[PDB]
């Protein structure tokens, strides 16, 4: 192995896309060992993968002492794990504490936080207007993924390691154990519409259906990490990842009612957004149903659908990222959003986790 | 050499791109001879450049014919004069009537048309939503972009060549002869307002304030033409060709102004769209004064700038086109176009058509 591996949040929708991608064939910085971290026991899907996986409450100091310091021969950390104040804080300070004193060939810390933090909803001071880019400003407004970056930038400082900081869209993606997943949220709605006879109707707003938005596919945001690892040019860099595309909801929709063959029913003028967390509130029993007449992987609604951050998402509107400073340090890597859209519904299906599409 | 250009529209803001973009070392296809075509006696800054230029009013038929059918070297033919119904497609037909029974190793035709002629104000059916692509069908509305694809299929059908049709996004560029420019419109209103000692004024819409737009280098273009006359992969395919980002004219705006060293005033809340060429139209001679003043290249008003045009970008919005075929194809060439916005400021400057920032 030339290099190795500890991607923190190994079963997060990056995270596995992480742990296949550094096991590719000529992959730079290759060939990889992988040490995947995260709370839960080894899913099925990860045990058949020739990844180290470390069962680890990163929150938990001592565990986290015990179960990363034996790793001696760490080269790359990718801290990837999903964020929800001090315990992300604590649980990256952790992660860092107990590998940077026992890892003797340590190179650089890959961190990972977003271009906004649940859309923005959380942030008196004017906020910068969109396109995104990395030299804007920190304005005066706490941040939880401003605290993060100054532990990095402290760390990797005092040791002599290089940084990245990787500030991903919203994410398309799917493995068998990430929530908090749009793709996922969406197609489990089409599901029960289509499970109930009814059309699949857009609850959203006006703005949200007819606004450019982007977004970023799990698998392109790992070659980006690993593109930011390993090319000596692109290191201490602040860097955005998108698809390099933009979308509307309108046409995502259309096609997600088309991939389940079920009536749309967009935006109505006048008509105003509606929760569909509202509109699921009492389909945890259908969900069982529909797992049950569909042979499904056996999910629980609240698991695999999170409709709060969908509805968020149809709120939203102007967060577009630019591309142009990864593109400007030599980083081409692209796909197209609708394309990647569709890609996350064929693995569920291949996957087990929604039913067929006939 | 290796490859022979027929570059029609050579004083047009792309066709100076290819000439210049043509003769660099290591492209694609070289070496290139070129010539180029327009209705002008050569330009001074052309003169200068290895291009054989050939002054030819394309619109008169036996003109194109005295002139390019004893042109019998040439391998691809570049069709990016400025378009403005029947005049457009006689002037393309005249082209390959000419230079298609005399040029024996003719490869390939080239033809520029855009995403939207004059951002779609010629445009009762629904319009195609945008992102635009490339498989989006016709719609049975009329459109001279289309009458010259149509052309140019059967031309080539019928000759076994190959064709490419380009759709450029808004042209970002600046050559000494161009007009219809957007950039040099609006650095001689910012120029204007300097030497009036007035703030650098949004005229605008609201809405074309605060959208997302997109917009395409010369230079960019010139690069995407090449590749499509070279590479077989790329052959017989409609490419859109933008800069691959997307900016705000209020950032736009912003950075004219800072350019100029001049107050801005933006978008006013509940202030109305006012015309541009409204505000221009007795200013002709305090633009000779300008020339005089900053020993100018001389100019009259109405050849450098076109307000008119201008003003419909002002009152346009939803008018982004992909570049995902294009990447898909392998194209992976961009521009950061707030750096290109800037650049084509700069080279006004350094070619003395408006005056130095200090």
């Amino acid at each position: 192995y030339k290099s190795v591996a500890l991607v923190v949040g190994v079963t997060g929708i990056v995270g596995s896309s992480l742990a296949e991608v550094l096991k590719l064939p000529d992959t730079p910085g290759g060939p990889w060992k992988v040490y995947g971290v995260a709370r839960r026991p080894c899913p099925v899907w990860l045990a058949k993968k020739p990844v180290e996986y470390i069962q680890c409450d990163v929150s938990n100091n001592q565990e986290t002492i015990s179960k990363l310091s034996p790793l001696k021969d760490i080269t790359h950390i990718f801290y990837v794990s999903w964020i929800g104040c001090q315990t992300n804080a604590t649980m990256f300070k952790n992660i860092l504490n107990s590998v940077i004193p026992n890892a003797s060939n340590l190179q650089h810390v890959c961190l990972q936080t977003g271009i906004k933090h649940y859309f923005g909803i959380f942030e008196k001071v004017v906020p910068h207007d969109s396109p995104f880019t990395e030299d804007l400003p920190r304005l005066n407004v706490p941040n939880f993924y401003h605290d993060l970056e100054d532990i990095l930038y402290e760390e990797t400082g005092k040791n002599n390691l290089t940084w990245s900081v990787h500030r991903p869209a919203l994410v398309f993606g799917f493995s068998p154990c990430s929530m908090m997943n749009i793709v996922s949220t969406l197609c489990v709605y089409a599901t029960i519409c289509k499970h109930e006879n009814k059309a699949l109707v857009y609850p959203g707003s006006k703005n949200s259906w007819n606004c450019y938005a982007d977004a970023v596919d799990a698998d392109l945001v790992a070659e980006h990490e690993i593109w930011a690892a390993v090319d000596p040019k692109a290191k201490n860099q602040v860097l955005n990842c998108n698809n390099g595309d933009v979308f509307k909801w309108k046409h995502i929709w259309k096609k997600l009612a088309e991939e389940f063959g079920i009536e749309m029913v967009g935006y109505v003028e006048g008509k105003e957004q509606v929760s569909l967390a509202e509109l699921m509130k009492d389909k945890d029993q259908v969900w069982d149903e529909i797992v049950k007449k569909n042979n499904l992987v056996p999910t629980k609604l609240k698991e695999i659908a999170a409709f709060w951050f969908a509805d968020i998402a149809f709120c939203s509107e102007n967060l577009i990222s630019s591309m142009n400073k990864s593109k400007e340090l030599g980083f081409l890597g692209f796909r197209n959003s609708m394309k990647s859209f569709v890609s996350c519904i064929d693995k569920m299906r291949d996957y087990r986790f929604i039913p067929k599409a006939f």
